[PDB]
């Protein structure tokens, strides 16, 4: 069922909020008896014409994906007498991977981090078979179903590659998560599978820092750059730093072999970065040995 009538969609909780849209937890109860399905409902923060068109493309992308490690599309709800649009998704109860890492450290060890790493890689391989570039791969945009399962979410920045070319030039990006971007994304606005691989390197970094106090990518890059810098000066220094092999340090407790993977993902030469298939195989081989 992809129907969802607004009058049967009942509010339970406010979840995330920020850029573009906000997400609520709702119960869908057609039989009016207080016993139905729990879902996530995504709405626009500001419903302009431009944002509506983007939201429509996000919805088409999500509907096209069926994979264990990608959040499930359930449908749309045409609310306000069908003069508004909301996206209906499955509810994953443990929130973003970023929050989960902070809140549930008691149930997380290195084996679990490698499981999550592998699952993210598998999700990304699947994206590549559709020629979708995610552009925003980060622990805040990964969702946790349970202690054994994570799913890639937020496809708001996701783009399709053209017929022939391997890069997408994003004409004029708004607010940018610059500390997850590959050098070519910073200097040329060029986004590709290879730039998602760079970002994946940074996700792997986040996992092994356990999102600890002031070890996050923005905080570490700012330390190296100089905390007194502001404005475009930050970006100028980030670029120059990255072009001459400045990199995030190995987090404390992180094996050398896992840090080597990070550093291979952070190659300035786009063609020498591993594929997501290489990474999933290598990570599952590390796990299987032991
Ligand atoms: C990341 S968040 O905290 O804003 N919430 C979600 C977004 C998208 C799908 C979701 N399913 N469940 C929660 C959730």
């Amino acid at each position: 069922p992809t129907q969802f009538e607004e009058r049967h969609l009942k509010f339970l909780q406010q979840l995330g909020k920020g850029n573009f849209g906000s997400v609520e937890m709702c119960r869908y109860d057609p039989l009016q008896d207080n016993t139905g399905e729990v879902v996530a409902v995504k709405k626009l923060q500001h419903s302009t014409e431009e944002h509506l068109r983007d939201f429509e493309r996000e919805i088409e992308i999500l509907k096209s994906l069926q994979h264990d490690n990608i959040v499930k599309y359930k449908g749309v709800c045409y609310s306000a007498g069908r003069r508004n649009l909301k996206l209906i998704m499955e509810y994953l109860p443990y929130g973003s991977l970023r929050d989960y890492l902070q809140k549930h450290k008691e149930r997380i060890d290195h084996i679990k981090l490698l499981q999550y790493t592998s699952q993210i890689c598998k999700g990304m391989e699947y994206l590549g078979t559709k020629r979708y570039i995610h552009r925003d791969l980060a622990t805040r945009n990964i969702l946790v179903e349970n202690e054994n399962r994570v799913k890639i979410g937020d496809f708001g920045l996701t783009k399709v590659l053209p017929q022939d070319k391997e890069f997408f030039k994003v004409k004029e990006p708004g607010e940018s998560p610059i500390f997850w971007y590959a050098p070519e994304s910073l200097t040329e606005s060029k986004f590709s599978v290879a730039s998602d691989v760079w970002s994946f390197g940074v996700v792997l970094y986040e996992l092994f820092t356990y999102i600890e106090k002031s070890k996050s990518p923005p905080a570490e890059f700012m330390r190296m750059i100089g905390n007194d810098k502001q404005g475009q000066m930050i970006v100028f220094h980030l670029i120059e730093l990255l072009k001459n092999n400045g990199r995030l340090p190995r987090p404390d407790g992180c094996p050398d072999e896992i840090y080597m993977i990070m550093t291979e993902c952070w190659n300035n030469n786009v063609n020498q970065r591993p594929s997501f298939r290489d990474l999933a195989l290598r990570v599952d081989q590390i796990r299987d040995n032991m």
